[PDB]
């Protein structure tokens, strides 16, 4: 007896939870009413541990932990590792082999968490999530990973299952459970599909035949250090050299006056895809002075086009590892928050000469839809 088995995308930087109830897929919202949470733990100076929006949105920099999918499944010495650590707030220290995650927990007691433990902290929030929803408890669930995870990363994600009381009966590709969700697993004969990924840290080309309802991943690339956190950045590079124009003050003094700032301009970004200006406001930004300041649609596609523009490369390098041309793709699936960016919507039909990709669900829910969709097969 499984129960109902929950759909869950575990992302870098934003996690999904689905389940199939009453004849179709339901994505849960959380406890602050979103319907994706970020990947983020959080411990007070009082102790109280964070999870989700309350740990991204509070400042304690060393004590905040996110990026453990970055980690996750990976040896300390790993290449990867040791260069993204250079790159993290917080601490990372090697222990039984791995990187271990050291932080200050309340009142100075130091604690240390393998990644998959982190994780685990992120996927009892999604269980969380899911049962007030369901009005009950959740014992076992569907869980995505990359399409390049290897064995050790698998496994993992599935040992962060176990500690958040989850048993992972299914680990599905993220690509793959995208095309679930659209229904192109019920296609007849031989099918080419471009799947186009791009979150908050991360952006995934993936390339997966389908042949009477089983998938093949014929060819992945990507860049592991492109995503939407990177347009937020030129968007704040831009404001910072405007508000020292303006003053003469240089705001990356203040770091709370920073994390304000980001804030607000990844709210911005985001009106930006369905209007052409937003307002920025900030009380007492910086010095007890106000901030208040618009930025257009097309400065903000002005401000990042080369970033626009490097996605296309990943995809003619799968097409050539596929030995595929364009005209041989026969669907193309846009997941991930930041294909929501008119500009990025616009890049790819362009590059596939004007074919419409598939639409329908909201591209940050996709990979949870499809988890959901077998979850739901799975509760029976
Ligand atoms: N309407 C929008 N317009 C522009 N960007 C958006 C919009 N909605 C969400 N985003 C961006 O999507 C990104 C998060 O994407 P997603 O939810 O796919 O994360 P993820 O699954 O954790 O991906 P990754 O693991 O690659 O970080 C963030 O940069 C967020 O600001």
């Amino acid at each position: 007896d499984v129960g109902t088995v929950v759909g869950i995308d575990l992302g870098t930087t934003y996690s999904c939870v689905g389940v199939f109830k009453n004849g179709r897929v339901e994505i849960i919202a959380n406890d602050q009413g979103n319907r994706i949470t970020p990947s983020y733990v959080a411990f007070t100076p009082e102790g109280e541990r964070l999870i989700g929006d309350a740990a991204k949105n509070q400042s304690n920099p060393e004590n905040t932990v996110f990026d453990a999918k970055r980690l996750i499944g990976r040896t300390w010495n790993d290449p990867s590792v040791q260069q993204d650590i250079k790159f993290l707030p917080f601490k990372v220290v090697e222990k039984k082999t791995k990187p271990y995650i050291q932080v200050d927990i309340g009142g100075g007691q130091t604690k240390t968490f393998a990644p998959e433990e982190i994780s685990a902290m992120v996927l009892t929030k999604m269980k969380e999530t899911a049962e007030a929803y369901l009005g009950k408890k959740v014992t076992h669930a569907v869980v995505t990973v990359p399409a390049y995870f290897n064995d050790a990363q698998r496994q993992a994600t599935k040992d962060a299952g176990t500690i958040a009381g989850l048993n992972v009966m299914r680990i599905i590709n993220e690509p793959t459970a995208a095309a679930i969700a659209y229904g192109l697993d019920k296609r007849e004969g031989e099918k080419n599909i471009l799947v186009f990924d791009l979150g908050g840290g991360t952006f995934d080309v993936s390339l997966l035949t389908i042949d009477n309802g089983v998938f093949e991943v014929v060819a992945t690339n990507g860049d592991t250090h492109l995503g939407g956190e990177d347009f937020d950045q030129r968007v704040m590079e831009h404001f910072i050299k405007l508000y020292k124009k303006k003053t003469g003050k240089d705001v990356r003094k203040d770091n709370r006056a920073v994390q304000k700032l980001r804030r607000e301009v990844e709210k911005a970004k985001r009106a930006l895809s369905s209007q052409h200006q937003a307002r920025i406001e900030i009380e007492s930004f910086y010095e007890g002075e106000d901030f208040s300041e618009t930025l257009t649609r097309a400065k903000f596609e002005e401000l990042n086009m080369d970033l626009f523009r490097s996605t296309m490369k990943p995809v003619q390098k799968v097409l050539e590892d596929s030995d595929l041309k364009k005209s041989d793709i026969d669907e193309i699936v846009l997941v991930g928050g930041s294909t929501r960016i008119p500009k990025i919507q616009q890049l790819v039909k362009e590059f596939f000469n004007g074919k419409e990709p598939s639409r329908g669900i909201n591209p940050d829910e996709a990979v949870a839809y499809g988890a959901a969709v077998q979850a739901g097969v799975l509760s029976g």
